[PDB]
């Protein structure tokens, strides 16, 4: 095709074959090979590749772009009329791991799509793979963060797929990612309860116990304590308020017949924490001093340096201790912190460091524990997590005055469940964030609760409820029951390039047979048909 002859690969005219590029500072050896639905570019690199240009082609007008982490948008953008965002200096790295790009040009992490075409990297093991629109050209890069390689390391493979069925392409892409990374796709999806979206930081053990008793009347397997119990970020085995010990909490939850679950932010240590105050050289640095990874909880939060053996040992000991207590469901959050650019003890990439950290956690919790990632780089976590939050936080409100900028809102949480649907049952189980089904202490309507819940069910996504269970009555019980009956299928979002927040979603082979739901996030309406 005329468009394919127009591509450049490592600066050379596109064509099938086997090539060597010897530059001043680096060497690439790569192959361009035909695969089903398109092409694969793979090989190996050594030296100092820096920010390595892999592919160049003319930019499409409308592109599906993807943020690197859980909370960031996956959405269709007009590439021509793009203006750089103002990046919040307290959250710079959720917006981009290469913020020099985003402050100038449109950025997409891991993959980008247009009608009929997907460009997608199959892994992020060493480099960060991304796309930029640079003076009207789409450019694919592998970022090596100034790391030098004495011997060859593998490229992250790039595929270029074409077919009129864009959803089929994204599904194919994700199947290839799953194979490249030995994705975990559990045969069972947990149900359960989470404290966060009712109680927030104000959870008490008294209220937890009330819910633990009521949970016996609900179809919940896991009972997960969120952020509230811990005295500080990093001090995960020290509790506060009316909480008992972390070990005692697990025992109470297990005595009551649930799988105990717990939230941590394990790559994060606050400026006030015992662990940071004891171990000031355990963190990622800038000009030799602690580098803020983000600000949250009204504190500067630092990133653990996952290149250091002392740090990995501490993480192993923490998670193995939690396993010994009986926790078997782990929500591990703010994981981007582990992958911040900066100075580390070993001269490895932030992505290499990140992967050492999450692999340590998996080793510690064992094969029989469920790991839910959150706030996380997506591609580097494939093969390690069982489930992954794939959108910004939901909320007990639709979010009429909330922009698509990452503040909590049911409407934007649900958008990302739809636009990242194709990762589900291929990368991991997708977590669309919790259902909020209470009928007091909420501004959600019955129709909004139904729209969110039934969409998650058609998508076969994880179903976790987050409510004061005393405030969930006949409607909320009915909605959860019906939602669980929509699970089990193979979903497809038929019109993935939609720009008006209306989506047509089918799922084959659910517990309710073949189903279709049309959802309109702007009118807050749905139309569900079950065969
Ligand atoms: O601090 C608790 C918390 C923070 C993040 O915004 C998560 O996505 C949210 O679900 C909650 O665990
Ligand atoms: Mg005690
Ligand atoms: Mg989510
Ligand atoms: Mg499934």
């Amino acid at each position: 095709g005329s468009h394919m002859a127009s591509m450049e690969i490592f600066g050379k005219t596109f064509r099938e074959g086997r090539f060597v590029l010897k530059e001043k500072n680096f060497t690439v050896e790569f192959a361009v090979e035909k695969i089903h639905l398109g092409w694969k570019i793979s090989g190996r690199v050594k030296g100092s590749p820096g920010r390595l240009e892999v592919l160049r082609t003319k930019a499409p007008e409308k592109v599906l772009v993807n943020n690197w982490q859980s909370w960031g948008p996956c959405r269709v953008v007009d590439a021509f009329s793009f203006k750089p965002p103002e990046i919040d200096p307290n959250w710079r790295y959720t917006a981009s791991v290469v913020p020099d790009v985003l402050e100038r040009n449109l950025q997409s992490d891991y993959f980008v799509a247009e009608e009929g075409k997907v460009y997608g990297f199959l892994s992020s093991k060493i480099a960060h793979p991304f796309f930029a629109v640079e003076d009207g050209e789409l450019v694919a890069y592998l970022e090596y963060f100034d790391v030098e390689f004495d011997d060859f390391v593998p490229l992250e493979p790039l595929v270029v797929l074409e077919d009129p069925n864009t959803p089929l392409l994204l599904e194919k892409y994700a199947e290839l990612v799953g194979m490249e990374n030995n994705a975990r796709v559990p045969k069972h999806t947990p149900t359960g309860w989470c404290s966060w979206y009712h109680y927030f930081l104000d959870l008490t053990w008294e209220e937890t116990l009330k819910n633990l008793k009521l949970a016996k009347n609900f179809p919940f397997e896991v009972f997960q304590i969120d952020d509230a119990y811990e005295k500080d970020i990093g001090d995960w085995l020290v509790t506060r308020g009316d909480f008992p010990s972390v070990e005692e909490m697990a025992k109470v939850i297990a005595e009551n017949g649930f799988i105990p679950g717990i939230w941590t932010a394990p790559f994060s240590v606050s400026e006030t924490s015992d662990v940071f105050n004891e171990h000031p050289d355990w963190v990622v640095k800038e000009n030799g001093e602690p580098k803020m990874a983000y600000r949250n909880w009204n504190k500067k939060i630092y990133a653990l340096d996952l290149s250091k053996d002392e740090v990995l040992n501490w993480l192993f000991d923490l998670f193995s201790s939690l396993r010994k207590m009986g926790y078997r469901y782990f929500k591990i959050d703010f994981l981007f912190a582990g992958a911040v650019p900066g100075e580390r003890k070993k001269n490895i990439t932030p992505i290499q460091a990140f992967r050492k950290g999450i692999e340590t956690i998996r080793k510690a919790v064992g094969e029989d524990s469920f790991i839910l990632g959150c706030g996380s780089p997506l591609l580097p976590a494939v093969g390690c997590v069982d489930g992954m939050r794939i959108g910004p936080d939901t909320a007990p409100f639709w979010g009429e005055h909330i922009e698509d900028n990452g503040a909590p809102a049911a409407r934007w949480a649900l958008r990302n469940a739809i636009t990242r649907y194709f990762m589900h049952d291929r990368f991991w189980l997708n977590d669309p964030d919790c259902l909020i089904l209470r009928e007091e202490k909420t501004d959600l309507t019955q129709k909004e609760k139904e729209l969110y819940s039934y969409t998650c069910g058609v998508l076969d996504n994880m179903i976790i409820e987050s409510d004061d269970l005393s405030l969930v009555r006949d409607h909320g019980k009915k909605v959860l029951k019906e939602t669980l009956e929509l699970l089990g299928g193979r979903p497809r979002v038929q019109n993935i390039m939609s720009e008006d927040l209306r989506y047509e979603i089918v799922s084959s082979g659910t517990l309710s047979g073949n189903v279709k739901i049309v959802v309109d996030l702007n009118s807050r309406e749905y139309h569900l048909e079950k065969e």
